[PDB]
């Protein structure tokens, strides 16, 4: 997994912004490292558009998982995650319909009343980012390991 530097690896926002600019690509996962307007720190976003304006302009449009929608940020607002490897985590947003992957025989936090046929709406991410809380028709407030969860087609 190609690891990227964070703001703490540079002397100045300008430095770090240049690094992000040099490395960020549409499709990349990024983490918000400096809260900005609708994007809280720690929100994770898929870059959906890059504008190439001034170094500190609102050049990074992501689809933010916790915000649940798109928001433009500056380079210094994000730290690059990159292209997570196959399935290791998917781009799932609050508000998305998810289901337990068929590849999961038993979810980390048990099935409860959820089946593979259950379709739930993501309502929150755990503080560690590894878990989502999902409201299924059969069971609200169901916690799943995000890695065992997938968007419903």
């Amino acid at each position: 997994s190609q690891t990227y530097k964070k703001r703490a690896d540079f002397l100045s926002n300008d430095d770090y912004a240049v690094y992000v600019r040099e490395n960020i690509q549409v499709g990349m996962m990024v983490r918000c490292c400096r809260a900005y307007e609708e994007v809280c720190e720690g929100d994770v976003g898929k870059v959906i558009k890059l504008d190439r304006d001034g170094l500190h302009d609102l050049n990074v449009q992501c689809d933010w998982q916790q915000k649940g929608g798109t928001y433009w940020v500056r380079y210094i607002h994000v730290e690059l995650i990159g292209y997570p490897p196959p399935s290791s985590s998917s781009h799932i947003k609050i508000g998305d319909k998810v289901r337990v992957k068929a590849s999961v025989t038993t979810p980390k936090y048990k099935w409860g009343s959820v089946t593979h046929q259950s379709v739930g709406v993501v309502k929150a991410f755990s503080a560690n980012g590894k878990d989502i809380i999902v409201d299924f028709p059969q069971q609200s407030h169901w916690t799943g390991l995000l890695s065992e969860m997938e968007l419903v087609p």
